[PDB]
Protein backbone atom coordinates (compact mmCIF):
# COMPACT_ATOMS: atom_id res chain seq x y z
CA UNK A 1 0.00 0.00 0.00
CA UNK A 2 1.33 3.89 0.49
CA UNK A 3 2.58 5.24 3.55
CA UNK A 4 1.20 8.83 2.92
CA UNK A 5 2.67 12.34 3.70
CA UNK A 6 5.20 11.55 6.70
CA UNK A 7 7.12 13.78 9.70
CA UNK A 8 5.03 16.91 8.26
CA UNK A 9 5.73 20.21 10.76
CA UNK A 10 4.16 20.27 13.81
CA UNK A 11 1.72 23.52 14.49
CA UNK A 12 0.80 24.80 17.64
CA UNK A 13 -1.30 27.49 18.60
CA UNK A 14 -0.59 30.93 20.99
CA UNK A 15 -2.34 30.56 24.38
CA UNK A 16 -4.26 33.48 23.82
CA UNK A 17 -5.82 31.71 20.16
CA UNK A 18 -5.77 28.27 21.89
CA UNK A 19 -8.24 29.09 25.04
CA UNK A 20 -10.70 31.49 22.07
CA UNK A 21 -10.61 27.95 19.96
CA UNK A 22 -12.07 25.35 22.92
CA UNK A 23 -14.59 28.00 23.90
CA UNK A 24 -15.94 28.05 20.30
CA UNK A 25 -15.55 24.07 20.54
CA UNK A 26 -17.54 23.91 24.02
CA UNK A 27 -20.14 26.26 22.17
CA UNK A 28 -20.95 23.95 19.37
CA UNK A 29 -20.52 20.85 21.61
CA UNK A 30 -23.29 22.99 23.41
CA UNK A 31 -25.50 23.91 20.39
CA UNK A 32 -25.08 20.56 18.62
CA UNK A 33 -27.81 17.03 19.02
CA UNK A 34 -25.26 14.15 17.78
CA UNK A 35 -21.64 14.81 18.24
CA UNK A 36 -19.74 12.36 16.73
CA UNK A 37 -15.65 11.96 17.82
CA UNK A 38 -12.88 10.36 15.20
CA UNK A 39 -9.86 9.21 17.17
CA UNK A 40 -6.30 8.49 15.70
CA UNK A 41 -2.80 7.19 16.96
CA UNK A 42 -2.19 11.02 18.44
CA UNK A 43 -4.45 10.44 21.73
CA UNK A 44 -2.19 7.70 22.61
CA UNK A 45 1.83 8.92 22.78
CA UNK A 46 0.89 10.74 25.70
CA UNK A 47 0.37 7.08 27.32
CA UNK A 48 3.86 5.80 25.85
CA UNK A 49 2.45 4.36 22.35
CA UNK A 50 3.44 6.44 19.19
CA UNK A 51 1.96 7.53 16.25
CA UNK A 52 2.22 6.88 12.68
CA UNK A 53 3.22 9.88 10.57
CA UNK A 54 4.24 12.27 13.51
CA UNK A 55 8.04 13.87 14.11
CA UNK A 56 9.19 10.32 15.74
CA UNK A 57 5.87 8.41 14.34
CA UNK A 58 6.63 4.34 12.97
CA UNK A 59 6.58 5.20 9.47
CA UNK A 60 8.24 8.29 9.81
CA UNK A 61 11.42 6.67 11.90
CA UNK A 62 11.56 3.70 9.13
CA UNK A 63 11.30 6.30 6.71
CA UNK A 64 14.74 8.02 8.57
CA UNK A 65 16.29 3.96 8.75
CA UNK A 66 15.61 4.35 13.06
CA UNK A 67 12.74 2.39 15.14
CA UNK A 68 10.05 3.94 16.82
CA UNK A 69 10.07 3.99 20.23
CA UNK A 70 7.32 2.41 23.25
CA UNK A 71 7.49 3.57 26.79
CA UNK A 72 5.30 1.04 27.56
CA UNK A 73 3.69 -2.14 26.25
CA UNK A 74 -0.01 -2.27 25.28
CA UNK A 75 -1.11 -3.77 28.57
CA UNK A 76 0.40 -1.74 30.54
CA UNK A 77 -0.89 1.24 28.66
CA UNK A 78 -3.15 3.69 30.55
CA UNK A 79 -5.94 5.45 28.82
CA UNK A 80 -4.57 9.16 28.27
CA UNK A 81 -7.16 11.95 29.98
CA UNK A 82 -8.57 12.11 26.76
CA UNK A 83 -10.02 8.76 26.74
CA UNK A 84 -10.68 9.56 30.18
CA UNK A 85 -12.80 12.79 29.14
CA UNK A 86 -14.62 10.83 25.62
CA UNK A 87 -15.61 8.24 28.62
CA UNK A 88 -17.53 10.98 30.56
CA UNK A 89 -18.96 12.39 27.26
CA UNK A 90 -20.66 9.80 26.56
CA UNK A 91 -21.61 9.28 30.33
CA UNK A 92 -23.61 13.08 30.44
CA UNK A 93 -25.00 12.56 26.66
CA UNK A 94 -22.47 15.01 25.44
CA UNK A 95 -20.82 12.30 23.13
CA UNK A 96 -23.53 10.45 20.29
CA UNK A 97 -20.56 7.78 19.08
CA UNK A 98 -17.28 7.29 18.78
CA UNK A 99 -15.12 5.80 15.72
CA UNK A 100 -12.17 5.01 16.21
CA UNK A 101 -8.88 3.67 13.80
CA UNK A 102 -6.14 2.94 17.46
CA UNK A 103 -5.76 -0.81 17.76
CA UNK A 104 -4.11 -0.52 20.67
CA UNK A 105 -7.73 -1.36 22.35
CA UNK A 106 -7.41 1.80 25.01
CA UNK A 107 -11.41 2.83 24.20
CA UNK A 108 -12.15 -0.62 25.64
CA UNK A 109 -10.45 -0.77 28.41
CA UNK A 110 -10.96 2.82 29.66
CA UNK A 111 -14.85 1.38 30.32
CA UNK A 112 -15.95 3.61 26.57
CA UNK A 113 -19.50 1.22 25.96
CA UNK A 114 -18.87 -0.74 22.74
CA UNK A 115 -22.18 -0.78 21.28
CA UNK A 116 -20.77 3.22 21.03
CA UNK A 117 -17.79 2.71 19.18
CA UNK A 118 -16.61 1.57 15.83
CA UNK A 119 -12.95 -0.09 16.14
CA UNK A 120 -12.25 0.56 12.25
CA UNK A 121 -8.70 -1.35 12.23
CA UNK A 122 -9.35 -3.72 14.71
CA UNK A 123 -8.28 -4.03 18.29
CA UNK A 124 -5.05 -6.15 19.47
CA UNK A 125 -6.93 -7.61 22.34
CA UNK A 126 -10.28 -8.47 20.91
CA UNK A 127 -10.36 -11.97 18.76
CA UNK A 128 -13.26 -12.94 16.54
CA UNK A 129 -14.60 -16.42 16.15
CA UNK A 130 -14.25 -17.35 12.27
CA UNK A 131 -17.68 -19.11 12.45
CA UNK A 132 -20.53 -17.52 14.89
CA UNK A 133 -18.58 -13.53 14.92
CA UNK A 134 -18.71 -13.61 18.45
CA UNK A 135 -15.78 -11.48 20.02
CA UNK A 136 -13.12 -12.04 23.30
CA UNK A 137 -11.73 -8.72 24.68
CA UNK A 138 -8.51 -10.31 26.29
CA UNK A 139 -7.02 -8.77 29.23
CA UNK A 140 -3.45 -9.74 26.99
CA UNK A 141 -2.56 -8.68 22.89
CA UNK A 142 -4.13 -11.38 20.55
CA UNK A 143 -0.76 -12.68 19.41
CA UNK A 144 -1.34 -12.45 15.75
CA UNK A 145 -2.09 -9.55 13.43
CA UNK A 146 -3.77 -9.88 9.94
CA UNK A 147 -6.73 -12.02 10.51
CA UNK A 148 -4.78 -14.91 11.33
CA UNK A 149 -5.35 -18.19 13.58
CA UNK A 150 -4.65 -17.38 17.44
CA UNK A 151 -4.85 -20.91 18.62
CA UNK A 152 -7.90 -20.76 20.74
CA UNK A 153 -11.03 -22.29 20.06
CA UNK A 154 -15.09 -20.54 20.84
CA UNK A 155 -16.71 -21.25 23.82
CA UNK A 156 -20.39 -20.39 23.34
CA UNK A 157 -20.94 -25.80 21.00
CA UNK A 158 -19.67 -23.66 18.26
CA UNK A 159 -16.05 -24.64 18.91
CA UNK A 160 -14.78 -22.10 15.98
CA UNK A 161 -11.45 -21.12 15.00
CA UNK A 162 -10.47 -17.75 16.79
CA UNK A 163 -8.53 -14.54 14.65
CA UNK A 164 -6.99 -11.37 15.39
CA UNK A 165 -9.29 -8.37 14.29
CA UNK A 166 -5.98 -6.72 13.07
CA UNK A 167 -6.19 -5.50 9.11
CA UNK A 168 -3.43 -5.81 7.15
CA UNK A 169 -3.07 -3.18 4.54
CA UNK A 170 -4.53 -5.42 1.56
CA UNK A 171 -7.82 -6.57 4.41
CA UNK A 172 -11.81 -4.82 4.25
CA UNK A 173 -13.25 -2.68 7.02
CA UNK A 174 -15.51 -4.69 9.56
CA UNK A 175 -18.65 -4.51 7.73
CA UNK A 176 -20.91 -3.57 11.12
CA UNK A 177 -18.08 -1.36 12.52
CA UNK A 178 -18.26 0.94 9.33
CA UNK A 179 -21.75 0.64 8.89
CA UNK A 180 -22.32 2.08 12.27
CA UNK A 181 -19.82 4.43 11.69
CA UNK A 182 -20.93 5.90 8.24
CA UNK A 183 -24.61 6.16 9.90
CA UNK A 184 -23.38 8.00 12.90
CA UNK A 185 -21.50 10.16 10.96
CA UNK A 186 -23.91 11.07 8.17
CA UNK A 187 -26.34 11.70 11.27
CA UNK A 188 -24.27 13.98 13.21
CA UNK A 189 -24.35 17.67 13.46
CA UNK A 190 -21.22 17.94 14.76
CA UNK A 191 -17.85 15.61 13.71
CA UNK A 192 -14.48 16.32 15.79
CA UNK A 193 -11.59 14.59 14.88
CA UNK A 194 -8.88 13.66 17.53
CA UNK A 195 -5.16 12.94 17.38
CA UNK A 196 -6.03 11.69 13.38
CA UNK A 197 -3.93 12.78 9.90
CA UNK A 198 -7.15 11.26 8.46
CA UNK A 199 -4.86 10.50 5.33
CA UNK A 200 -6.12 7.08 5.12
CA UNK A 201 -9.41 5.93 3.57
CA UNK A 202 -12.52 5.25 4.05
CA UNK A 203 -11.82 6.15 8.18
CA UNK A 204 -10.13 9.82 6.69
CA UNK A 205 -13.18 10.41 5.25
CA UNK A 206 -16.10 9.90 7.57
CA UNK A 207 -16.06 13.47 9.52
CA UNK A 208 -16.65 15.14 6.04
CA UNK A 209 -19.76 13.12 5.92
CA UNK A 210 -21.37 15.10 8.55
CA UNK A 211 -20.00 18.21 6.53
CA UNK A 212 -22.18 17.67 3.44
CA UNK A 213 -25.22 18.07 5.90
CA UNK A 214 -24.56 21.28 7.07
CA UNK A 215 -23.10 19.80 10.26
CA UNK A 216 -20.11 21.24 11.65
CA UNK A 217 -16.50 20.04 11.56
CA UNK A 218 -14.06 20.63 14.22
CA UNK A 219 -10.28 19.32 13.62
CA UNK A 220 -7.66 18.85 16.52
CA UNK A 221 -3.85 17.93 15.51
CA UNK A 222 -0.38 18.93 15.91
CA UNK A 223 0.18 18.53 12.46
CA UNK A 224 -1.83 19.27 8.77
CA UNK A 225 -4.89 16.94 8.03
CA UNK A 226 -5.98 15.80 4.78
CA UNK A 227 -9.05 17.71 5.35
CA UNK A 228 -8.11 20.94 7.15
CA UNK A 229 -10.06 23.47 4.40
CA UNK A 230 -13.10 21.80 5.03
CA UNK A 231 -13.38 22.29 8.59
CA UNK A 232 -15.61 24.80 10.55
CA UNK A 233 -12.96 24.99 13.40
CA UNK A 234 -8.57 24.15 13.12
CA UNK A 235 -7.12 23.53 16.61
CA UNK A 236 -3.58 23.16 16.61
CA UNK A 237 -2.30 21.58 20.32
CA UNK A 238 -1.99 18.43 22.15
CA UNK A 239 -5.05 16.50 22.27
CA UNK A 240 -4.79 16.52 26.35
CA UNK A 241 -4.19 19.99 26.74
CA UNK A 242 -7.79 20.92 24.39
CA UNK A 243 -9.84 17.87 26.58
CA UNK A 244 -9.12 19.22 29.43
CA UNK A 245 -9.70 22.85 28.49
CA UNK A 246 -12.87 21.67 27.38
CA UNK A 247 -14.13 19.89 30.47
CA UNK A 248 -13.73 22.40 32.31
CA UNK A 249 -15.72 25.20 29.87
CA UNK A 250 -18.70 22.06 30.03
CA UNK A 251 -18.11 21.37 33.86
CA UNK A 252 -17.29 18.12 33.48
CA UNK A 253 -14.81 16.15 35.82
CA UNK A 254 -12.55 13.85 34.34
CA UNK A 255 -13.00 10.32 35.70
CA UNK A 256 -10.89 8.36 37.69
CA UNK A 257 -9.38 5.01 35.66
CA UNK A 258 -9.35 1.95 38.27
CA UNK A 259 -7.40 -1.01 35.83
CA UNK A 260 -8.52 -2.25 33.01
CA UNK A 261 -12.72 -2.49 32.33
CA UNK A 262 -15.08 -3.81 29.33
CA UNK A 263 -18.59 -1.81 29.20
CA UNK A 264 -20.94 -3.82 26.40
CA UNK A 265 -23.56 -1.30 26.38
CA UNK A 266 -24.23 1.91 27.05
CA UNK A 267 -26.28 3.24 29.88
CA UNK A 268 -28.70 6.27 30.24
CA UNK A 269 -27.47 9.46 30.59
CA UNK A 270 -25.82 11.04 33.77
CA UNK A 271 -26.82 14.46 35.11
CA UNK A 272 -25.09 16.96 33.47
CA UNK A 273 -24.73 21.20 34.07
CA UNK A 274 -27.16 23.06 32.76
CA UNK A 275 -26.46 24.37 28.84
CA UNK A 276 -25.32 28.04 28.80
CA UNK A 277 -27.66 31.00 26.66
C1 LIG B 1 -1.98 -0.19 10.91
C2 LIG B 1 -3.34 0.22 10.32
O1 LIG B 1 -4.13 -0.64 9.93
N1 LIG B 1 -3.61 1.52 10.24
C3 LIG B 1 -2.71 2.60 10.68
C4 LIG B 1 -3.50 3.63 11.49
O2 LIG B 1 -4.57 3.02 12.21
C5 LIG B 1 -4.06 4.51 10.39
C6 LIG B 1 -4.63 5.80 10.98
O3 LIG B 1 -3.64 6.83 11.10
P1 LIG B 1 -3.69 7.86 12.34
O4 LIG B 1 -4.49 7.34 13.46
O5 LIG B 1 -4.26 9.24 11.76
O6 LIG B 1 -2.14 8.06 12.75
P2 LIG B 1 -1.22 9.28 12.22
O7 LIG B 1 -1.32 9.29 10.64
O8 LIG B 1 0.15 9.19 12.75
O9 LIG B 1 -1.95 10.59 12.72
C7 LIG B 1 -1.81 10.95 14.08
C8 LIG B 1 -1.82 12.46 14.21
O10 LIG B 1 -1.81 12.73 15.61
C9 LIG B 1 -1.08 13.94 15.79
N2 LIG B 1 -0.71 13.96 17.21
C10 LIG B 1 0.19 13.19 17.82
N3 LIG B 1 0.17 13.43 19.13
C11 LIG B 1 -0.76 14.36 19.36
C12 LIG B 1 -1.22 15.02 20.49
N4 LIG B 1 -0.70 14.75 21.69
N5 LIG B 1 -2.19 15.94 20.36
C13 LIG B 1 -2.71 16.23 19.17
N6 LIG B 1 -2.29 15.62 18.07
C14 LIG B 1 -1.32 14.68 18.13
C15 LIG B 1 0.10 13.80 14.85
O11 LIG B 1 0.52 15.10 14.46
C16 LIG B 1 -0.51 13.04 13.66
O12 LIG B 1 -0.83 13.93 12.58
O13 LIG B 1 -2.91 4.71 9.55
C17 LIG B 1 -2.29 3.39 9.43
O14 LIG B 1 -0.87 3.52 9.34
ZN1 LIG C 1 -18.08 -19.35 17.90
Amino acid sequence: ADKGKCGLPEIFDPPEELERKVWELARLVWQSSSVVFHTGAGISTASGIPDFRGPHGVWTMEERGLAPKFDTTFESARPTQTHMALVQLERVGLLRFLVSQNVDGLHVRSGFPRDKLAELHGNMFVEECAKCKTQYVRDTVVGTMGLKATGRLCTVACRGELRDTILDWEDSLPDRDLALADEASRNADLSITLGTSLQIRPSGNLPLATKRRGGRLVIVNLQPTKHDRHADLRIHGYVDEVMTRLMEHLGLEIPAWDGPRVLERALPPLPRPPTPK
